[PDB]
RNA sequence: GGGAUCUGUCACCCCAUUGAUCGCCAGUGGCUGAUCUGGCUGGCUAGGCGGGUCCC
């Protein structure tokens, strides 16, 4: 709501990327 | 306008904190907020956007 932050897990789940 | 390739950015799931560091409160405990992270013949005939090149 008021907060503009986002939740993120300790373990990163992002590796691959569009290319 | 369409197709292919390359590069950059963003999201999700499973497995590596009896790996580490920083900050606040606290000698009971709690918080991922950040970074690091191997397996992509693990999932892009799963997704979006920008630029370059080629072809029609």
């Amino acid at each position: 709501g008021i907060s503009y932050g986002r939740q993120l897990g300790k373990k990163k789940h992002r590796r691959r990327a569009h290319q």
